[PDB]
């Protein structure tokens, strides 16, 4: 199963979150994020989203597991366990793949503890950044910020992009009040 990492940042400091939150709140790029990590293009198989511990409490509390997808929660106190059909705990992601079958592509949805160390693994060939603009970046409050060598990586044009998504609608400088956001493709060099 291929495993990719799909993110929201601010240029040029690639921020994330502020307080333990999201700063932000895009509609069409939540659509997006449903779209990409749900699309199986192979009969009877279903992906997989590993995230954080962070992360799935601060996901809203009647609206997890996330549906279609098989939701995967990192922590080092709990085992490598099976709780049900779509929750599953595990030490490491190495460790989770081995577990399941028959999962057409993982992907990383947070947070910046698993984004900073999962960056540098051999399994991730492929990221979806979601590169936003901001007139004044200095006037959003951020203190969590992501540190990825994007130097080692390679930006993919928007064709090997719709590959990736299917036919999923990619809009180039989507405007929501004074974020403008671009989906974009790397892989390694
Ligand atoms: N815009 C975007 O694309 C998104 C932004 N975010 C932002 O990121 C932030 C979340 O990041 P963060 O606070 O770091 O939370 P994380 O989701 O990264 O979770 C951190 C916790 O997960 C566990 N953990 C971390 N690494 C491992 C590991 N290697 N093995 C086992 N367990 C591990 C630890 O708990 P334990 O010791 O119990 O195992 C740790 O306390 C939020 O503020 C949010 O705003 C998050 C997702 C998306
Ligand atoms: C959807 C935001 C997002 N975009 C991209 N490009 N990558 C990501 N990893 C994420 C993310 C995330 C985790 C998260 C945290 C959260 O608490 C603040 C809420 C959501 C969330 C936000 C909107 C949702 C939803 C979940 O279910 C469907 O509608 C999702």
């Amino acid at each position: 199963p291929n495993v990719a990492i799909i993110v929201a940042a601010l240029k040029p400091a690639l921020g994330i979150g502020y307080k333990g939150k999201m700063p932000w709140r895009l509609r069409k790029e939540i659509r997006y994020f449903k779209d990409v990590t749900t699309r199986t293009t192979k009969p009877n198989t279903r992906n997989a989203v590993i995230m954080g511990r962070k992360t799935w409490e601060s996901i809203p509390q009647k609206f997890r597991p996330l549906p279609d997808r098989l939701n995967i929660i990192l922590s080092r106190s709990y085992e490598n366990e099976i709780i049900d059909d779509n929750i599953i705990h595990a030490s490491s992601i190495e460790s989770s793949l081995n577990l399941v079958s028959d999962v057409e592509r993982v992907f990383i949805i947070g947070g910046a503890e698993i984004y900073n160390e999962l960056i540098n693994n051999s399994l991730v060939s492929h990221l979806l950044i979601t590169e936003i603009e901001h007139p004044s970046p200095e006037s959003i409050e951020m203190d969590t910020f992501l540190k990825f060598p994007l130097e080692s990586w390679t930006k993919q044009p928007k064709s090997e992009l719709q590959k990736f998504v299917g036919d999923t609608v990619l809009e180039d400088d989507i405007k929501e009040g004074d974020f403008t956001y671009n989906y974009t493709l790397w892989t390694r060099k």
